[PDB]
């Protein structure tokens, strides 16, 4: 296994498979076949494949070597440096000018494979995909043991992709059109798959090709392959969390509402931070106070129909959506002070947040 | 007590000095600024008992004199929290401090003014002035070199010294040492004292980067430095700091001249296959070329090869890379020359073009 390649052309492939307990999983699996280049990365549950075109002599072959060194070296290397690679048994070495490095390998017989095929597939712009996660990520439970939580359902329905996350006291759900008739399907990617999926976006003009297995996720963009594998378990029904019936509607600025959240916290508990709502004709005070009697009062001018009421809620989960949303104005849709609210884009149904209320 | 100041104001000042604080504060109050309104100033002062951060604020608003201390973190929070522009209305009532601005509106708990630490008096021994660059260049010279809460507790801080028309800064760990030294322009006495930690880390978060020189002031057992409306003061550490006259190689004359990118570069990707712990390469210095090596356990080998002026004899010397890339990092010069003596000597190292600082790294076996 032979090639000389531009360090230029290998950078943004070494940084997408540095990506995905088992020394070999540390390891890129390199290779050389039909003028091809592929680099692959994997931690078993998911895989990101490169590819880089080789115009310089080369020579078929596989090894693996050690990722973070491999990619460390050639970041190391100097703006337009050249990168010749040759195996040399047990070691690969690596040559640039006057830099020489030889890496241990291990055989690329040894590198794990996720096959398996492919149920629904369609394509999108990488800016509808890059949206859809961002409004919903941050909802995803981290470490629960309800596994299927720890990630993002990506549903098709009709013409439009949707994504849900859910940690039980928080959701996050989003829809864009694709342009496609599409049948109507439901599957969990773990959310370290998620991560990967939009790490590998960029925001270029670039259509995402998707590709949804009984057990596997697919995308491709440009000359990147990223597998994953799903979560095997019963994601909530969105449909069933969103409020029946909201009796009570509050508009406000996002950004002062944020920034009212934001101070009021200054002086909430410090472990489990929360705030107190109350609503009234043309108006919302929040309040916040601590174990030391100290306290924080908001009040702001906002547009509100419905009963007075109290309610509160945990600080971060508000924040997290008012930080997704980006947009001038919020409605927060109310029932009671027991119930959840459903919160949006004043000039956009794309996307809903609910939140469980906090009692303090 | 009472005052009402612009937002922005206040906002550099309260950051300024919460410097020294945690974190964790060992106990209430030290978590706390001391804030004092007396003729027509606003005081801020944060301690940690070592060192104490002053800034004052003019007053242009009505004010009525008084002191508290309050939370520091809450207070700049709330501060930085308002919109831009904000009005903040403080006014003390005993137990609390009330912040008002807008609708916003928080209740601070306070501890009593009396029974905030106070630094006890000290006189003055030697004074000058300086330009802030001139103390940002001594301390980011040899701050890497400082130890890392060592039982020698005299390295856990910085050696400053004056010295005729110099101001000199000294930092080692025992295994490496720094010195810079830069001309002041007035003669000055021999005082050589001892700077903690994090009062050299303060002294560098002072110097803004403006034209407001530094005034600095040296006695026995503190040191003071003013800039603008912020007055600095820490204890110094009560020891022997080591000389780094006798620490200079004494006969160094094979002398390598190198350029000090290339020579970083170099560096650093041989350190990618260095031991992970130990971190060692090995130089081979030969006529005009240096090779770099470094290899791990596992038998992964980089070399560097490079051109430099080189004259001396043939020698082989290892270093912790790491040392040696602190070094180059704090140099940012063109060139770099390493005075060398032999294999078990310590190497110096110094800006090719300036002696004002100088790097001394052992080797390793
Ligand atoms: N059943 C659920 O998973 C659920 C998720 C988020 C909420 F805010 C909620 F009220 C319920
Ligand atoms: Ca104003
Ligand atoms: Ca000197
Ligand atoms: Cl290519």
């Amino acid at each position: 296994m032979k090639f000389t390649v531009e360090r230029e052309h290998l950078l943004k492939p070494l940084q997408q498979v540095s990506g995905p307990t088992l020394p070999i999983l540390g390891n890129l699996l390199l290779q050389v076949a039909d003028g091809t280049l592929s680099l692959t990365g994997t931690d078993l549950e998911m895989e990101m494949v490169a590819r880089v075109a080789l115009v310089q002599p080369h020579e078929p072959g596989a090894t693996t070597v050690p990722a973070r060194k491999f990619f460390d070296i050639c970041r190391g290397l100097p703006e337009g440096a050249e990168i010749a690679v040759q195996l040399e048994g047990e070691r690969m070495l690596v040559r640039s000018g006057r830099s020489r490095f030889s890496l241990s390998t291990l055989p690329a017989a040894d590198f794990p494979n996720l096959d398996w095929q492919s149920e629904v597939e369609f394509t999108l712009p990488q800016a509808t995909m890059k949206r859809l996660i961002e409004a919903t990520q941050f909802s995803m439970a981290h470490q629960d043991v309800r596994y299927y939580l720890n990630g993002m359902l990506f549903e098709t329905e009709g013409e439009e992709l949707r994504t849900v996350a859910t940690d039980g006291h928080r959701l996050a759900v989003c829809s864009m059109p694709i342009g496609q008739s599409l049948p109507s399907h439901s599957v969990i990617v773990p959310r370290k798959g998620v991560i990967e999926l939009m790490r590998m976006l960029d925001g270029g003009d670039n259509p995402l090709r998707v590709q949804i297995g009984s057990n596997n996720i697919r995308a491709h963009v440009g000359d990147f392959i990223f597998t994953s594998k799903l979560v095997d378990g019963r994601f909530p029904d969105y449909r069933r969390v969103l409020p029946k019936n909201p009796d009570k509607h509050l508009e406000a600025g996002c950004d002062l509402l944020k920034q009212a959240f934001a101070r009021a916290a200054i002086l909430s508990n410090e472990k489990f931070r929360g705030v107190r709502l109350y609503v009234s004709e043309n108006q919302l005070k929040i309040t916040a106070n601590n174990p030391e009697q100290e306290e924080a009062e908001e009040i702001l001018d906002v547009t509100y129909s419905g009963a007075e009421m109290e309610i509160g809620f945990n600080v971060s989960y508000v924040l997290d959506v008012l930080n997704a949303l980006k947009c001038e104005n919020v409605r927060m849709m109310l029932t009671d002070s027991v119930s959840s609210v459903q919160i949006e884009d004043a000039a956009s149904q794309s996307a809903a947040y609910v939140v469980m209320p906090m009692r303090l």
